[PDB]
């Protein structure tokens, strides 16, 4: 359940999430677009969900993809800001989940973002330790799907 | 047509938007729920769009309303941060508009949030100067609807 998954975010996971977000979140447009292009590159099959974005290969030059990528990074910002209060993190994760559930994005499909996150982390010198902390955060959303 | 509406956000409007946001944005849960409960109070018919939230009368204690309210404030956070680059502001406002258009929220209905914003600003002592600035940011989204 999302309440149990939220409890897996221990003191050090929360700290590692904040320390990496300090760097990754500093450029929301650049890192969000990079995150989305790595998803489409590594997992071609997910492009079908993003039919409305159009020609995804354009990356930064595609205004709709760029709009989506910036908005996606503010959802992550929101999750990092709610780490102090589990009750607030959960109601925000469940609110967030509504539109993904409507789109029939399963917990296994959502989990495809973990590879993109690990790769963007690694480009900014945050290795496995931080990739694993971000996968526990993604798991709280997966439990709500 | 969002670009022309964005041209009304002159240097002084953008300054008033960033100064009032420095205070309104510092308690996203508190001010976010204040906005939504003022909306429901002054325009009770808007509650018809929010059946999913359930018992909106519980205010802050209703986890779904609190969840929606915090997410709303991150959309405003996003807009405030894009004020100096019209191209990013417009692709974010068009991205934001997509789900509001699908919900059949017209520019006129969306415009009902201006009275709430003016009251929340006035409770933290930002007068008409600031209310007018925020009305012009809302007009940019109204132009996408
Ligand atoms: C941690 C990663 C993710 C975050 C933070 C995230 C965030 C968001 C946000 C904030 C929106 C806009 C609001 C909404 O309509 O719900 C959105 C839209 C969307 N998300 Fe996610 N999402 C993530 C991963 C995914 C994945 C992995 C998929 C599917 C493979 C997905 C599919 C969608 C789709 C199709 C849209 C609509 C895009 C459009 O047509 O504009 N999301 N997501
Ligand atoms: C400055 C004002 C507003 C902001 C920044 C805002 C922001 C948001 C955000 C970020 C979401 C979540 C993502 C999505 O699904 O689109 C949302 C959802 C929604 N908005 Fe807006 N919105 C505003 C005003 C309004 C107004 C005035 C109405 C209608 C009277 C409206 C109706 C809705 C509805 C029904 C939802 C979905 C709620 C749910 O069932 O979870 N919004 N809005």
């Amino acid at each position: 359940s999302v309440y149990d998954a939220a409890a897996q975010l221990t003191a050090d996971v929360k700290k590692d999430l904040r320390d990496s977000w300090k760097v990754i979140g500093s450029d929301k447009k650049g890192n969000g677009v990079a995150l989305m292009t790595t998803l489409f590159a590594d997992n071609q099959e997910t492009i079908g969900y993003f039919k409305r974005l159009g020609d995804v290969s354009q990356g930064m030059a595609n205004d709709k993809l760029r709009g989506h990528s910036i908005v996606l990074m503010y959802a992550l910002q929101n999750f990092i800001d709610q780490l102090d209060n589990p009750d607030d993190l959960v109601c925000v994760v469940e609110k967030f989940a509504v539109n993904h559930i409507t789109r029939k994005i399963s917990a296994a499909e959502f989990g495809k973002i973990n590879g993109p996150i690990k790769k963007v982390l690694a480009s900014k010198n945050f290795g496995d330790k931080y990739a694993n902390a971000w996968a526990k955060l993604v798991a709280v959303v997966q439990a709500a799907l």
